[PDB]
């Protein structure tokens, strides 16, 4: 996986640890 | 996928994680 | 498809999302 | 179909997902 | 403006931005 | 600004940022 | 600032940092 | 791993020792 | 700061003292 | 286990020796 | 300054002392 | 066993011998 | 002082008589 | 074994004359 | 000074008379 | 067995006279 | 002084009266 | 001077006048 992807994906995933998998 | 239709589409993907599938 | 329907078509399916298939 | 008919059909279609087939 | 002529608008000014405004 | 009109902003305007304002 | 808004920020500001203010 | 990842992984395990899987 | 900033500002600081701050 | 792992991981083991393995 | 920001800082600046200020 | 680690072991057991194996 | 933090301070600068202040 | 270990089993085990094994 | 402050002191303190104040 | 723990063995050894062998 | 420290004094003066002051 | 500190450095007084005050 690209960097950027990498990167979108830990932040979106870190905020899923709080707000769900919606 | 070219870049800026994977770009929309995250942004898109991340709207539905608030307000559904629609 | 060419750019420029490719683009009209995301903006009409993301006006969809919201207002319905109609 | 040639672009001033593809463009005039895009205008005509998003009326009818207002207003009707008709 | 009434919505249907703010939708054409917003479709009208997009195709100006790839053939000018002519 | 209505939220329609926000987000299709909000795409129109990150396409700029690679096609430019034109 | 609203949440979604504010998380959109977010990565768009994130990419810049690796693609410019562009 | 590479080590910007095995450093996120780091913190983000610390984090969930305190506040869960989740 | 409200905690999900505090904590995506903490992974995006760590990030800049191996690529910057660009 | 390469340095600073070593010593990150004596420093999580030793604080797990008073608040527990969680 | 809470625990988990003092236990994260720490371990930032133990990090520090091998790799430096950055 | 590395000088460091059998000096570090050597205090982690002599607190042991006060506040338990933990 | 905190006991974890005097914990922590003493084997990072028993460390520090091998390695330096860094 | 090593004349600092000797020297430091040596205090040790003299404190566990008074104190115990523990 | 607590006494297990004091059993460590006593234990570095022994250790710089053969590998100095450092 | 070396002069410096015949000597240490010697005082140990004379004080358990008194204080037992603990 | 306490008997633990007397005791502890004395045999590391014994042992400097072979290996100096340090 | 209590017993057991007199009959100590009576030893240790005794060892001088073989080995010197050192
Ligand atoms: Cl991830
Ligand atoms: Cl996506
Ligand atoms: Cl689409
Ligand atoms: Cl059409
Ligand atoms: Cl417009
Ligand atoms: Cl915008
Ligand atoms: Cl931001
Ligand atoms: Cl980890
Ligand atoms: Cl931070
Ligand atoms: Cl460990
Ligand atoms: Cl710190
Ligand atoms: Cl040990
Ligand atoms: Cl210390
Ligand atoms: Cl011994
Ligand atoms: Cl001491
Ligand atoms: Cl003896
Ligand atoms: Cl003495
Ligand atoms: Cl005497
Ligand atoms: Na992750
Ligand atoms: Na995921
Ligand atoms: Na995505
Ligand atoms: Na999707
Ligand atoms: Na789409
Ligand atoms: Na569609
Ligand atoms: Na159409
Ligand atoms: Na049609
Ligand atoms: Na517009
Ligand atoms: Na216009
Ligand atoms: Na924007
Ligand atoms: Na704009
Ligand atoms: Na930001
Ligand atoms: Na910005
Ligand atoms: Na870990
Ligand atoms: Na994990
Ligand atoms: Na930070
Ligand atoms: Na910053
Ligand atoms: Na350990
Ligand atoms: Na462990
Ligand atoms: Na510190
Ligand atoms: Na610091
Ligand atoms: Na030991
Ligand atoms: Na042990
Ligand atoms: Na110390
Ligand atoms: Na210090
Ligand atoms: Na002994
Ligand atoms: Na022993
Ligand atoms: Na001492
Ligand atoms: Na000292
Ligand atoms: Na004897
Ligand atoms: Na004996
Ligand atoms: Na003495
Ligand atoms: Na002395
Ligand atoms: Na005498
Ligand atoms: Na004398």
């Amino acid at each position: 996986m690209e960097f950027v992807a990498k990167l979108f994906k830990f932040f979106k995933d870190l905020l899923a640890k709080f707000l769900g998998n919606n």
